[PDB]
Protein backbone atom coordinates (compact mmCIF):
# COMPACT_ATOMS: atom_id res chain seq x y z
CA UNK A 1 0.00 0.00 0.00
CA UNK A 2 0.92 3.63 -0.89
CA UNK A 3 1.39 4.99 2.95
CA UNK A 4 0.73 8.51 3.06
CA UNK A 5 1.70 10.93 6.30
CA UNK A 6 0.45 14.64 5.98
CA UNK A 7 2.25 15.93 9.66
CA UNK A 8 0.16 13.69 12.31
CA UNK A 9 -2.45 12.81 9.64
CA UNK A 10 -1.75 9.41 8.13
CA UNK A 11 -3.73 7.52 5.65
CA UNK A 12 -2.60 4.06 3.64
CA UNK A 13 -4.25 2.90 0.35
CA UNK B 1 -4.51 20.66 0.87
CA UNK B 2 -2.04 17.92 0.37
CA UNK B 3 -3.58 15.49 -2.65
CA UNK B 4 -2.02 12.17 -3.18
CA UNK B 5 -3.61 10.55 -6.26
CA UNK B 6 -3.62 6.37 -5.84
CA UNK B 7 -5.36 4.91 -8.87
CA UNK B 8 -9.17 6.51 -8.46
CA UNK B 9 -8.42 7.33 -4.80
CA UNK B 10 -7.80 11.00 -4.44
CA UNK B 11 -5.98 11.23 -0.57
CA UNK B 12 -6.81 14.87 0.43
CA UNK B 13 -5.39 16.17 3.82
CA UNK C 1 2.03 5.72 -10.80
CA UNK C 2 0.95 8.16 -7.71
CA UNK C 3 1.18 11.75 -8.11
CA UNK C 4 1.56 13.68 -5.02
CA UNK C 5 0.62 17.68 -4.89
CA UNK C 6 1.83 19.46 -1.62
CA UNK C 7 0.92 23.25 -3.20
CA UNK C 8 3.22 24.02 -5.60
CA UNK C 9 5.42 20.94 -5.46
CA UNK C 10 4.71 18.20 -7.59
CA UNK C 11 6.05 15.04 -8.18
CA UNK C 12 4.93 11.20 -9.51
CA UNK C 13 6.06 7.96 -8.43
CA UNK D 1 7.60 17.11 5.73
CA UNK D 2 4.84 15.15 4.09
CA UNK D 3 5.56 11.61 3.91
CA UNK D 4 4.37 9.51 0.57
CA UNK D 5 5.87 6.10 0.67
CA UNK D 6 5.72 4.42 -3.13
CA UNK D 7 7.05 0.78 -2.60
CA UNK D 8 10.80 1.83 -2.05
CA UNK D 9 10.28 5.21 -2.80
CA UNK D 10 9.71 7.57 0.07
CA UNK D 11 8.77 10.63 -1.71
CA UNK D 12 9.65 14.10 1.37
CA UNK D 13 8.08 17.12 0.39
Amino acid sequence: AVKVKVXPTKVKV
